[PDB]
């Protein structure tokens, strides 16, 4: 395998001007021609003329229509063509080749595939080359024509970028249609569909030129009335966009296509944006709530690349972050302005703190912008989009929404129309900086570190206040732990939005204020404190670290209570919950390990229990909210803070707070679970495909959290409540009825109600499916069984794949199995979908990615199951690369 170092960066000593393609779908093969107008650069060497080209099976290649001689001319290998130099022109020249490629039989889902009876490309990263040959490199621009054909009946909608110019009949039953897309792009962002598309359209109207641009959204005919909230969210992020940022869409038309197998969420191709199905369709009646902010997320994404990912481009792959990582910031912009829940920044903070943070200290770890590669399917991380995120909204912060505006328009200003790198952004926020400093010997410089330096800072805390003198002070260090990729790690800029909370009435003691820290450690003064105040720190979670704030759980209290920054006060409630949890689990680690009869164990802080009772109780408190804070931390958060960790022993102090809670409160949960039904379940709008309520499907999420809660306490009569909840139009609702009812008799009496509920929908028997995996059930093993031999069967579709086997792994109890069989079941798993989809098998490695911060019986039992996949004749390039890095070979 050949490592690609970012150092070794040069441009081609070729350059392609136009790309013209016909491509004849038949129901064998799909033949794909192609001419290339190329160019020498002033780079050019007088090298061999080497294309990518994957799996290609060559009828004819040609230069300047004169056919070349395979193995006097040139060779292929299945992965590059290579053209002797003497037989390459000295100026401008044509290339041109006729392949024959298998999209039914392509079921890696990259390059041209089948997906159910549509066809549709997958072309970033490298997926253009599996569909003719090319330099298949972003960098190099070139204008399109494609024309594409095709059986009318089976593929009567055909698309790709630009304008349709052209529709034509053939003998035989066929059809063809030609799009030319005159602006410059690169090859990963061409795409093609062909299918029997049905869809929904509207016509929006520009903010400032008053164009007319066209939306269309597509799915197959079964699901086309699932398309209404996708137009809607479509809409709303070409407003955002227009009113956030003052870009206005450049083209005439919009199509977004919906299709069922699909390796993420989505795919920015100019103009044609391609959904997993999951993350374009909803109904009320056949989608669970998440699917809502799910769509409006993923379609606000694509949308905003339109700017940041395809107007102004990468120049390479090692600056996937400034086009990922930008427009990830840019789609959570604009979510907390659509859902307005303070919720939705803090589900963002959840994800980077569980799931990026366990990558950023595993064998895994590489910064936002790596050094090398060796898989371009490997490097889409939520290192390098989420910490991405929010080194890019790093910057807001630091400059505010004036300036931070100015600046991105500098950016987009100076780079519209040409690639770029980190630099060139952090160039244009430093020019931002000088203007909101106003002064031009401030610079940025150190910022760059968040691009080269990998692992979590940890920023911790000391106070002093002097009663006499009015005067308080934060010392403040940073330190980063040394890793793989430096050993010596240098301070970064790190900004704290910071308030100071009166401990006696709950207000702000200064105005809005982020403290700059840009050394290992400072102090910061602040005159004129009339008395000794809580510090409120890193409000909105002002950056990706570690946060040690050295307060006291009474302190956490007065913070939880009264503080005006969701985050902090979320984030002393996670701090109560962490001290607990881990004073626990050494207390029952000791009982395991020293083999006691008797033992004590430390009660839950009484006074943090009457706070969490006093937010339920607040008629006035947010519920989405509330459903945080009755939720002890996520696992792999837990992770980051235990060595050794031993999974029964986090499960048992897990076991042992939420029922410490519970004893106190349950009365509490009933009570609101009962008061809550009227709003949360409100039926108003059921049959308004437009209106959605991110306030009440926070509702939902808290009488679903709370229904759980005493579910699992066994609460009195509770199985009444669950049975009446099975029948609740809402899939959240009688989904959750489903997983609730897993400690009663009637759990298989759900499982079929539910099932039957759900089978006749494609994605909502993919949300019963996560929620059957999900299950707390003791013959869980037996079950997942049933799913594979009853529902599961030889599908490939990843969406039916993940659902069956990946909420199962979350299962903490069973999954990490002391034998060892939850680590067999997903390795069996993950070689078994490495035979057809190798970026889906590594997807499917996730539980592993903590192996070694696991308890040394569990860290060995997944190690030898890695082993196993590793020794596996079979094994892709993908997995095995995966696998050699996560295992430290
Ligand atoms: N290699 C892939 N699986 C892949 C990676 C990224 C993308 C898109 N860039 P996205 O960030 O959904 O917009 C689409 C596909
Ligand atoms: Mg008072
Ligand atoms: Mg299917
Ligand atoms: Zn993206």
């Amino acid at each position: 395998p050949k490592i690609h170092y970012r150092k070794d960066y040069k441009p081609s000593g070729f350059i392609i001007n136009q790309v013209t393609l016909n491509i004849n779908i038949h129901d064998q093969e799909t033949i794909v021609r192609s001419v290339l107008d190329m160019d020498i650069s002033k780079h050019n060497v007088g090298e061999d003329l080497v294309f990518d080209g994957v799996g290609l099976k060559i009828n004819e290649i040609s230069i300047n229509n004169k056919k070349l001689v395979e193995g006097e001319e040139y060779t292929y290998d299945n992965e590059f063509l290579t053209i002797f130099s003497k037989f390459v022109p000295k100026s401008k020249f044509a290339f041109s080749s006729e392949v024959i490629i298998h999209p039914e039989t392509n079921y890696a889902l990259t390059g041209l595939y089948k997906s159910k009876n549509i066809i549709v490309s997958q072309c970033e990263a490298t997926g253009f080359r599996r569909i003719t040959f090319f330099i298949d490199r972003p960098d190099m621009m070139a204008k399109y024509d494609v024309t594409v054909t095709a059986d009318k009946e089976k593929y009567p909608v055909l698309l790709s970028n630009g304008d349709k110019v052209n529709e034509f009949e053939i003998p035989g039953g066929r059809h063809g249609a030609r799009f030319n897309d005159p602006p410059l792009k690169p090859c990963y962002l061409f795409a093609v569909v062909a299918g029997d598309l049905k869809h929904l359209s509207a016509t929006y109207i520009t903010k400032y030129t008053k164009k007319k641009v066209e939306l269309y959204v597509f799915s197959e005919e079964k699901y086309v009335s699932k398309l209404q909230w996708a137009l809607e969210c479509l809409k709303k992020s070409m407003a955002f966009d227009e009113d956030y940022f003052g870009l206005e869409y450049d083209l005439s038309r919009l199509n977004l296509v919906a299709v069922s197998d699909f390796n993420v969420g989505a795919m920015e191709n100019k103009g044609l944006n391609i959904f997993n199905a999951n993350s374009l369709l909803a109904s009320k009646k056949n989608s669970i709530d998440f699917s809502y902010a799910r769509i409006l997320t993923v379609v606000g994404h694509e949308y905003f690349h339109q700017y940041t990912g395809n107007r102004v481009t990468l120049r390479d792959w090692f600056q996937l972050t400034l086009k990922e990582g930008l427009t990830v910031h840019r789609e959570n912009l604009f979510s907390e302005e659509m859902t307005k829940t303070v919720t939705t920044r803090l589900s963002h903070v959840d994800l980077l703190r569980s799931v990026q943070f366990l990558e950023d200290s595993s064998p895994l770890s590489h910064p936002i912008r790596p050094e090398s590669y060796v898989s371009m399917e490997n490097f889409y991380t939520t290192t390098v989009y989420d910490k991405g995120s929010e080194v890019m909204r790093m910057y807001l912060t630091i400059l505010g929404e004036e300036y931070y505006k100015k600046g991105f328009d500098i950016y987009i200003k100076k780079n519209d129309g040409n690639t770029a790198t980190c630099e060139d952004f952090n160039y244009a926020m430093e020019q931002a900086y000088k203007m909101k400093k106003a002064d031009n010997s401030a610079n940025l410089n150190q910022y760059l570190l968040w691009f080269s330096q990998s692992g979590t800072p940890h920023v911790s805390f000391k106070y002093n206040y002097d009663a006499e003198k009015k005067q308080y002070s934060i010392h403040v260090n940073q330190y980063t732990k040394p890793d793989e990729n430096q050993k010596e790690k240098k301070p970064l800029f790190i900004p704290i939005s910071v308030g100071l909370i009166n401990p006696e009435n709950g207000k702000e003691m200064i105005s809005q204020t982020t403290l700059e820290l840009t050394k290992e450690s400072d102090t910061f003064v602040f005159n004129n404190i009339a008395v000794k105040p809580i510090p409120s720190l890193f409000r909105g979670f002002s950056a990706p670290v570690y946060i040690e704030d050295q307060l006291t759980d009474e302190e956490r209290i007065l913070l939880l209570k009264y503080d005006s920054d969701a985050f902090v006060r979320y984030n002393s409630c996670t701090n109560i919950y962490m001290k607990q949890i881990l004073m626990n689990y050494n207390e029952f680690l000791k009982a395991k390990n020293e083999k006691l009869e008797s033992f004590q164990l430390t009660p839950v802080n009484a006074q943090f229990i009457d706070a969490i009772k006093y937010l339920l109780e607040d008629p006035h408190a947010d519920a989405g909210f509330k459903s945080y804070i009755v939720s002890l931390p996520q696992d792999r958060y837990i992770i980051n803070f235990v060595s050794n960790l031993d999974t029964d022993v986090l499960a048992d102090t897990k076991e042992y707070i939420y029922k410490q809670i519970g004893d106190k409160l349950n009365d509490v949960y009933y009570k609101m679970f009962k008061s809550l039904e009227a709003k949360a379940d409100d039926l108003t709008y059921f049959n308004d495909e437009s209106h959605v309520d991110f306030d009440q499907m926070n509702m939902r999420t808290l009488r679903n959290t709370l229904l759980s809660l005493l579910s699992k306490a066994q609460y009195p009569n509770i199985l009444n409540e669950i049975i009446e909840h099975s029948k609740s139009p809402y899939p959240s609702n009688w989904l959750t009825s489903l997983s609730v009812s897993a400690y009663f008799d009637k759990y298989f009496e759900l499982y079929d109600k539910t099932y039957k509920l759900s089978k006749d929908d494609e994605l909502l028997l993919q949300e019963w499916l996560k929620t059957v995996s999900r299950s707390d059930r003791k013959d869980i093993y037996e079950i997942l069984k049933k799913l594979e031999n009853e529902v599961l069967k030889d599908s490939k579709n990843p969406n039916d794949i993940r659902a069956v086997y990946l909420p199962f792994t979350n299962n903490l109890r069973r999954f990490h199995d002391i034998s060892g069989k939850g680590y067999k079941l997903i390795a069996e798993v993950i070689t078994k979908t490495d035979k057809f989809n190798p970026m889906v098998a590594t997807q499917l490695c996730e539980p592993f990615k903590l192996w070694n911060k696991l308890d040394t019986k569990r860290q060995e039992l997944m190690l030898n199951e890695m082993n196993t996949m590793l020794q596996e004749p079979q094994i892709s390039n993908n997995l095995k690369e995966y696998l050699l890095r996560l295992t430290n070979k």
